[PDB]
């Protein structure tokens, strides 16, 4: 291996770290902002504010199609400028209105990352290393979440606090300023799949010529030529944004693609992300909440590492099924228990689900998505599938908190039904991809 392939992956992964940090920055220092702003109406406003990121990420995943059409060059570059300017706005805080709009674009930006970065990795790494390098995207999403917790709880236990949580929202602007200037050493080249948009064939050759340092790249460029000629034809055919529902041959991929992306949220990951400091308040103290959460995100970040190597060994379908097994062992034993014995099962729920998610479904989705739909439909369908993920985030998180307050037994039971449904969905429909186009 030649680390120049990984070099371009890490440069795009700065945007994955800005996503993960934006997701949980406000979710940790939420209580601090309440002090200035105004429980009660704050609980309602805070839920509205949480939604703006999910509603914005839907619109981000939507736009990162019209945007990616101009290249993953501008697509990534633009996020770093945007996120630097959103971080400047989020940091200037006064009232809910300002921070709702600011955290709506922190969601629009986040959306772009979910489509743009996995596509960049998928479109520059070798067929055989595609999965592990795509796993990097999640490895920095998870790292972004944990960093936010360690940075925030650093102030935990004020005048030198009001000038700190402000400095926390501003942190991703410096990271974006790093990433933007870092894509001056890297972003003088765009992924070889740009052969279809621009006939810069010699430039396309010189991309793979540096990636693996092989001067004769007749193998992947003639493989890209066959994938580009399939696109060149479809444009003359005029295959619409849809045509998936119109053509049964294309419906089986768009529907299964959207279904798998949506089923990621029907696991209960973002219930533990957005309500880390809230869901544990039911019994556990404020001193305990901060510990069980800082350990959780550290575990979540650490568990993404084993996925790097086992995504090419087992594959994508083999890993997906194992994640659905571990989630049944995390949900069903806790579901019947609540119809010292259940206090132990609380820690089992805390980590068994986190452990099985970060190594299995978490990264696999964002890499399996850019491995499906081998033709022009690729970028197109990969944007709408990732949008369903952010649509489902609203569909899962919102009712989950309502149902946790009324009956937790029914909640863990419905999540175990989905844990059975997803396993048998992957086993019956989901393909296995280890190298293609
Ligand atoms: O690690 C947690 C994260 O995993 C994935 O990236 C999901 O898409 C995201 O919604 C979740 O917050």
């Amino acid at each position: 291996f030649f680390s120049t392939s990984f070099k371009y992956v890490l440069s795009a992964c700065i945007a994955s770290f800005i996503f993960g940090y934006q997701v949980s920055v406000l979710n940790t220092i939420k209580n601090f902002i309440v002090v200035e702003f105004e429980c009660s109406n704050n609980t309602i406003q805070s839920s509205f504010l949480l939604a703006s990121v999910f509603i914005g990420a839907v619109l981000g995943c939507g736009f990162s199609g019209y945007l990616v059409q101009f290249g993953r060059r501008l697509s990534l570059l633009i996020i770093y400028n945007f996120f630097f300017l959103v971080s400047i706005l989020t940091s200037i805080t006064h009232h809910f209105h300002t921070i709702l709009f600011a955290r709506l674009l922190s969601g629009f930006g986040i959306g772009l990352v979910t489509v743009s970065v996995p596509m960049y990795i998928s479109e520059m790494t070798h067929k055989d290393k595609k999965g592990a390098y795509g796993v990097m995207h999640q490895l920095f999403i998870t790292f972004g979440i944990f960093v936010a917790v360690m940075l925030g709880l650093a102030m935990g236990e004020t005048s030198f606090a009001k000038l700190w949580w402000r400095l926390m929202f501003l942190f991703p602007s410096v990271i974006s300023l790093i990433g933007i200037l870092a894509l001056v050493v890297f972003f003088k080249e765009e992924t070889p799949y740009f052969l279809f948009e621009k006939g810069r064939i010699e430039e396309s050759k010189n991309i793979l010529k540096k990636i693996y340092e092989t001067d004769n790249v007749d193998e992947p460029l003639n493989a890209i030529k066959e994938a580009v000629e399939q696109n060149e034809s479809a444009k003359k055919n005029s295959l619409s944004l849809l045509s998936a529902l119109k053509i049964p041959s294309y419906r089986y991929v768009i529907i299964l693609g959207c279904l798998l992306s949506g089923l990621q949220q029907f696991t209960g990951i973002n219930v533990l992300v957005s309500n880390s400091n809230e869901l544990y308040k039911e019994f556990l103290d404020s001193h305990l909440i901060t510990i069980l959460s800082v350990v959780m995100t550290a575990v979540n970040f650490l568990m993404t590492f084993p996925a790097i190597y086992i995504v090419e060994k087992l594959g994508r379908k083999t890993l997906l099924l194992w994640g659905c097994v571990g989630v049944l062992v995390a949900y069903l034993p806790t579901a019947i228990a609540n119809e010292n014995f259940v206090k132990i099962l609380s820690i089992v729920a805390t980590f068994v689900m986190i452990i099985s998610f970060a190594v299995s479904y978490g990264p696999v989705l964002w890499i399996y998505l850019h491995e499906m739909f081998p033709s022009e439909i690729k970028d197109s369908a990969a944007s709408l599938a990732s949008l369903v993920n952010w649509v489902c985030a609203i569909i899962v998180v919102f009712p989950s908190d309502i149902i946790i307050k009324k009956s937790p037994s029914i909640l863990f039971i419905v999540f175990s039904v989905m844990s059975i449904l997803t396993f048998f969905f992957i086993f019956f429909f989901i393909k296995e991809t280890k190298g293609g186009e």
